[PDB]
């Protein structure tokens, strides 16, 4: 099953930069969402969830088809709360109706990461909207209540290795969990992209507790939390080494996250050899906007 990237007809880099900028300007404007966290984190999560349905074995799922716009995927219990990212992106789509759904969703994540002072993430256009019957079934996104063996096995389906898994998980520096969405509560409420996920893992004093929803989570005396899946990155000795590396090398973490996150967003897409090179978008700040 082959999904060929097809550039939106007549569009070029500058066109996508304008979409980036509208997203970035709206991020800045709508700053009150979720107790002043802003929409950055949820947009990063949206991009991951529309990508994380991919299965390397048959090339179903992934960002390409923009299938999150369909009821079945939109309502996936694993996607609870992402409706907020979707609503954010509505007026962006109306301003730029020529962009595919998959391109918009993935670009939202790229824009959020960069505008939160994260690394540049190269991004490629050409996802094409596919019909409702291409919508993957629920259940393909990962559970939070599991251990490192689960996380490792799970991410093999997305063609991600130990370093790529640990790198990607560093996005859990961003935002927070909400009891109503996932049955967890707590987090840093942070909207600046850093390597602090790794530092928190290593430097805090963690205690495993059951929460109000009867789910297990790791809680620190300073009031941070980690999922069992997060904490598994320090229980497992291979993951631990990589955690230690990223806790001690901001630039390495930035480079590795960028590669892994672009790979995540491009899994399942065949780019023809006459496709444009990946675009690197300027931040608002770099444009003097
Ligand atoms: C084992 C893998 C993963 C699990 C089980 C997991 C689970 C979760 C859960 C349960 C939440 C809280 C949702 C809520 O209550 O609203 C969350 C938040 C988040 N996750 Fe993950 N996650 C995983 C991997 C990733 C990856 C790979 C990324 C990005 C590259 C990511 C980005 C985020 C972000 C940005 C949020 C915050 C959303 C917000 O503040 O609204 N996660 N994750």
């Amino acid at each position: 099953l082959v999904h060929v990237a097809s550039v939106e007809k007549g569009r070029s880099y500058e066109d996508f930069q304008k979409v980036y900028n509208a997203i970035a300007l709206k991020l800045r404007e709508d700053d009150e969402y979720d107790n002043y966290i802003g929409y950055g984190p949820v947009l990063v999560r949206l991009a991951w969830h529309i990508s994380g349905t991919w299965d390397k074995h048959d090339n179903t799922g992934g960002s390409y088809g923009g299938t999150y716009r369909f009821k079945k995927e939109f309502n996936d219990p694993s996607n609870a709360g992402l409706q907020n990212g979707f609503k954010f992106l509505e007026p962006i789509h109306k301003e730029f109706p020529w962009i595919s759904s998959g391109d918009l969703f993935s670009l939202g994540g790229v824009t959020a990461v960069q505008e939160m002072q994260g690394p540049k993430i190269p991004w490629r256009c050409g996802r094409v909207d596919t019909p409702e019957d291409t919508t993957p079934d629920n259940g393909r996104l990962p559970d939070a209540d599991k251990d490192a063996g689960y996380v490792r096995t799970f991410f093999q389906r997305l063609n991600m290795n130990d370093r790529e898994v640990v790198a990607l998980m560093g996005a859990h520096a961003l935002g927070k969990t909400h009891l109503k969405n996932s049955g967890y509560e707590g987090g840093g409420a942070n909207n600046v992209f850093t390597n602090e996920f790794y530092l928190n893992l290593l430097n805090e004093d963690w205690k495993l507790e059951k929460n109000d929803a009867n789910n297990e989570q790791w809680d620190s005396k300073s009031g941070y939390m980690m999922l069992p899946t997060d904490y598994s990155l320090i229980q497992d000795p291979k993951y631990l080494s990589i955690v230690k590396e990223y806790a001690n090398d901001q630039d390495k973490f930035f480079k590795d996250f960028s590669k892994a996150f672009e790979k995540l967003l491009e899994n399942g897409i065949t780019f023809p050899k006459d496709a444009p090179s990946p675009f690197i978008f300027k931040t608002l700040e770099e444009q003097g906007l």
